[PDB]
């Protein structure tokens, strides 16, 4: 029997027959079982002897600190996962029960309470985010860092698939070909939930997060530190959802960690979905020399050639900013940001389109100076602004737009050039009003009044089958002072404006025209002609 | 070897074994085989005492009524079931083999056949879908129950991957953190094809419909009973795709049901796709006392704070309505409805933003009053209209909107306020016509003719070089009956209208202003000039 | 104890334990464990009895040919699959250390080299993409067909999930319900990655690409022959992911294959991204008699009711075109195409819709006459038009327009019919200039020049309160020769052109009117009047 049953039945190792973890996996062929709660001590390291193994978690593992597992072979998969710490902090919850977030220090320390959810540990950000909180809390909840973490260590094609826990981490140290799949909400710790770091050897290529969903955490849900994707874009966050991360939902590093360069390129953001962080939604920016990456003198700060792919992301509800960015050359479409705090987007990009962007009431606490900011030489086509909610809305000096939708106050528009080069034949349409029209506003002059007008106005009431359009410009700045009218009470006939006295020689332009003008000491209208010759005379128009 | 054997082999008992469900279910510990086909009798229950198992299912389970499943641990999960009835019901097939939507009472009552697939059981509200139905439908298609359902019971933690059945059901009663992952188009039967109920208990949570595919069925293919995700949005329908629903794809009740609330808050709903509904796409109202819910004193008929998270849904082909919802408050994202035969769009909603919304070739069977319904106050950033196809196409009274692209006819337009506040330097092109156009409309006066238009006409031909402007207005209900030209046959002057009667004291208007009058009886042009001191004076302009 | 282990083990047979993989499938039951990497020849058959397997791969499989599985149970997975060439080919690389596509021939034949990946052996389709290389590339690097072939024949409901490899493809022949789930980016072959093809037997139906990634490859990634998903639109590719295929990312057969048709019908294709393809992004077209198919007197060429629904597609650095299709009556949305060096779109559609279209900086390489061509009556609604990059950049002929922005140049558009029905209110906004302008621009008389103006223009300098309004008209090719000003250099009177010389009967146009005119005989201006029952008098109007 032995020779039968060893070549018909499925091999795999279950923990509840082993003292340690490492008894386990040298024992484990194929499969392995965590069928029952382990207590791990923090740098624990578990040894796979490159063997490609299945473990299935029906079990958790507890403890503070990490579980380092190692030499797992490539094709291996973890499923099931369940990360929990064995201390109970100190969290703060900066929201209220209609979920509304608080802002005030005092309010914000009032929520401690112990526990390992629904809630964060304050951290050095929290002392920014929530000015004077620094001094109001008391000594055992600062500083604090628990997480449960599992740290996978420098190993290639291993999948982390339906992880959970509470005060859990999930740490890639210098993996390659690695992917988080299906998170199950884990709900985060001290550090960020999801981590891809290769600051050590090659830069990090092939890591994904791909259809997650974490909620808390201190810090950022999804992060990645000196990755590359390649011209592949082989890498990224595709399909996941984060929950109120303590700082941002997904966050690409930037600047200097410890010795050499935390940046990333080439990674694609898509499809995916961040609703209420403490902090962004987005933070895909990589500048803050830079060792290890480009020279300055190459690439100045904010210009990099980032290449990440972009597309179809939706954020909602950010304490800070919607979605940010930095970087030269770079494509982005469809995003879609809705009532946040800060600023919806908040863009330190050159030579950039951005194309299908809608930024609905955003910047309702005022945290910013406008609703969208756009430093370098861009352009945005299709720019939807304005909800339901009532600074500048966008600040993009350097930047042409078309194709801007809502009911958006123009005085508080701000870009380099707006144009609408290519509608087609045009209706104004006016509900509600007794009047249609069509105005003109040069900036330059001012950014609060319009400068002319063409009206449709009602003679009579409603039903009446009658109406008069007139053409207007400003002076002194009072808006549509001067206008000729055409059919004004049904008359008819063109109404038109005079000079109110003698008109001076330079008040008219073009040769073959005429300007009329009233001369009061003869009650008569003249009329300064400038003849088809350019010489200009004075003729009477209208005599008693 | 015993010993050996016990620690180095995966777990797993297979139906074939044992005489019962229950008795396979007592015997297993890890995984657990369905390897061959099981009748169950309706209300047949199996307990699996708490244990944490994975159900294999290679077999089907066949039988009419519920199969329960009860006290499975938390982190079980069932993939490749296969729920089908033992009978064989009496289906209609309401469309042709065109793919034509047959609406005729008896028509529809042809199309019937003994199936377990390709149509649906009729249900009262077909009575009402297709009148006369009623009484031409024979006595044993009436009234029919027939649906094989997996009833998953008061469990938490449970996903069911990759089911699949002919007249298959499957119902979450009681459960919190359940997942229906990736239905591999089951055909359903009577009742719902994936259902999560929380009538009892708590308020169902972190439920989710995750990557389906259903068809047919004789009602909702995704419904929810009184679900709350929490501020967190931990539940709902995340790339799901519905075909031929018997009512609609995904649906939220509405209303009392029992004795209790059958409302849903803060799911989501999101990059999901439903197609050719007999009834909607997605039908997310909540309102149709409300015991066990928030008064009618604190939040009115269709004011619910509903929040969910509702973005990126494509709808095509409803019999029905596309998209419909009510609430208060809510924020929706990037919708596309096109070809529905009713409305596309009704929504009951007060204080909500709609962005980037397209509704294409809807109501063509002029089911409905209009293509797009908005009851309360609210706002719409983006809206296109018209496909290929030509009652209101929008009626939205209260509601302010801005960015309509589209053939829309200007009198089918039905707003509080429409407006391009933001718009940049114009340019209108014309395309296969003789004239540009720039017309003026003040639907108070007339929905259906422009009050006034600024023309650029062709003189001659094309490549002439030469055009003129014209300014028009309204008279007489006649449009363009007055109108200013600028080198009209390009004789480079200004046409302008005059009074052809004495002009009345009221018809001029401003000061500094002239208005020409025509003088019959002596073949003269006069001026009523209203001085720049307001005093008005005739003056001869023009005579022989 | 052999009862007692029969019964509650998992039973799985392994590789290892056997010498060919035929004597592996005979022996197994449920489990196949793929545990040592094996050789197979062109050609070899395997033949699995019928049964419902589970085939997990933790080897590979390597050998040049394909090797075919037979005979699979319905519901059985095959998981991990990796595909390895026995040879190693020679391969091109036609783009930069930059990445930027190299399109010249020699510098094509220079990127040759020995590898497996990050390359694709040469087509006859290369010879027309970079002509001149047939005669360039040495005779061992010309018609090479190396690809190791899982091919899965004649089965039905069999899903490969996260397969992989080195010059793999996947042929899915002559099955139905199968799927291509969660591709584990394998880097293709001579032959297309990933095909469902169906030209024997019945039409595919229920066979998916479902959340891939693949890369390189000679030919396309994802293609289908001979599939109708049928009105429930069973098929297609959904959430797929495609890295420079050496022909297109994904496409729809055209023509005769054989003696049958390869066309396809009623497919998804929809949430699916595809970068860098040397030929096009998508290829949806069907026609290039149709034996096996409808014939052309009851469906012309291109105008086939193909029915896909087609959704949420993003396109980007195509050498080729970007997005391609043709048909009647097809309903196509959300689709992005950025930074292509063919055509962004190239539509051979009748009677189709297409909203909300976004087509930025293509044809970058002028390898065509335009960035979008519509052959057919089509209808576009939304039309996002011009990224950072300055042919004609839309003709579509016989389509009608609505929505289009971005900075297009007018000139080099060319539509049946362009317009905006339902704006609102409107004002143009003016930045950086000294003028505001609504121009007006008739294409029949000119692409180049606007026939007409509104303009507004500072008078003085920033904040002087003062602007005049100009009405203007060209004249003999000159843009705003003629013009009405009000308000200029603030005189607050209207500046009037009158006729050069005398007026002739012909120039009025309508009654009650007056045109004035210069008679330079008498230093006079004179009024050519038309009165209100029509008869033509010539009165003096202003004299010295």
């Amino acid at each position: 029997y032995s020779i039968e049953a060893d070549k018909k039945f499925k091999y795999s190792v279950k923990l509840s027959d082993y003292p340690t973890l490492q008894d386990a996996a040298s024992a484990a062929v194929d499969g392995l079982l965590i069928d029952r709660d382990y207590n791990f001590y923090g740098g624990e390291t578990v040894d796979f002897g490159g063997k490609v193994l299945t473990i299935e978690c029906k079990a958790k593992f507890i403890g503070d600190g990490n579980l380092i597992f190692t030499k797992l072979g490539k094709g291996s998969r973890i499923a099931g996962v369940f990360m929990e710490s064995t201390t109970t902090p100190w969290v703060i919850k900066p929201w209220t029960d209609d979920n509304q977030w608080l802002t005030d220090a005092a309010a914000v320390v009032a929520t401690l309470k112990q526990s390992k959810t629904d809630g964060y540990q304050p951290t050095v950000s929290d002392y920014v985010k929530f000015p004077g909180i620094e001094t109001l809390l008391p000594p055992n909840a600062k500083g604090q860092n628990i997480t449960s973490t599992l740290e996978i260590r420098e190993c290639i094609g291993v999948e982390v698939h339906r992880a959970s826990g509470l005060m859990a981490g999930f740490l890639f140290r210098g993996c390659h070909f690695c992917k988080m799949v299906d998170a199950n909400n884990p709900s985060g710790g001290k550090d960020g939930i999801i981590t891809f770091e290769n600051l050590s050897g090659d830069w990090g290529k092939g890591n994904y997060v791909i259809g997650g969903r974490t909620s808390y955490g201190s810090v950022s849900s999804a992060q990645f530190l000196r990755n590359n994707g390649g011209f592949e874009r082989d890498g990224g966050v595709i399909g996941f959802t984060s929950y109120r991360a303590g700082e941002s939902g997904v966050k690409t590093w930037q600047g200097t960690v410890g010795s050499t360069t935390s940046r990333n390129y080439n990674l694609q953001f898509r499809d995916s979905v961040v609703i209420y962080p403490v902090w962004d939604g987005f933070d895909l920016g990589a500048d803050t020399d830079r060792p290890g990456d480009y020279p300055i003198t190459q690439y100045p700060l904010h210009q990099l050639p980032l290449n990440h792919l972009i597309d179809n992301l939706l954020v909602r509800g950010a304490l800070g900013v919607g979605f940010g960015m930095d970087g030269k050359g770079m494509y982005v479409s469809n995003i879609t940001v809705e009532d946040c705090a800060g600023s919806g987007a908040y863009l330190l990009t050159h030579e950039s389109v951005f194309t299908n962007i809608a930024i609905i009431d955003t910047n309702t606490k005022d945290f910013q100076a406008n609703q969208i900011y756009i430093s370098g030489a861009c352009r945005v086509n299709g720019l939807r602004l304005i909800g339901i909610r009532s600074s500048l809305t966008i600040d993009a000096p350097n930047s042409t737009v078309s194709g801007i939708t809502g009911m958006v106050d123009p005085s508080r528009i701000n870009v380099a050039n707006l144009a609408e080069e290519g509608l087609g034949n045009i209706r104004a349409n006016s509900f509600g009003y007794d009047s249609a029209a069509i105005k003109l506003r040069i900036h330059k002059l001012s950014k609060t009044l319009d400068s002319g007008a063409l009206y449709s106005h009602i003679n009579g009431g409603a039903g009446s089958g009658s109406a008069y359009t007139q053409l207007t410009a400003i002076s002194g700045s009072t808006p549509d002072a001067v206008s000729l009218k055409v059919n004004h009470k049904d008359c008819r006939g063109a109404e038109i404006p005079f000079v109110p006295d003698i008109a001076s020689d330079d008040f008219i332009k073009d040769s073959s025209c005429f300007l009329p003008y009233w001369e009061n000491n003869s009650t008569s209208l003249k009329a300064l002609v400038k003849k088809p010759n350019g010489e200009l005379v004075r003729l009477t128009l209208a005599t008693l």
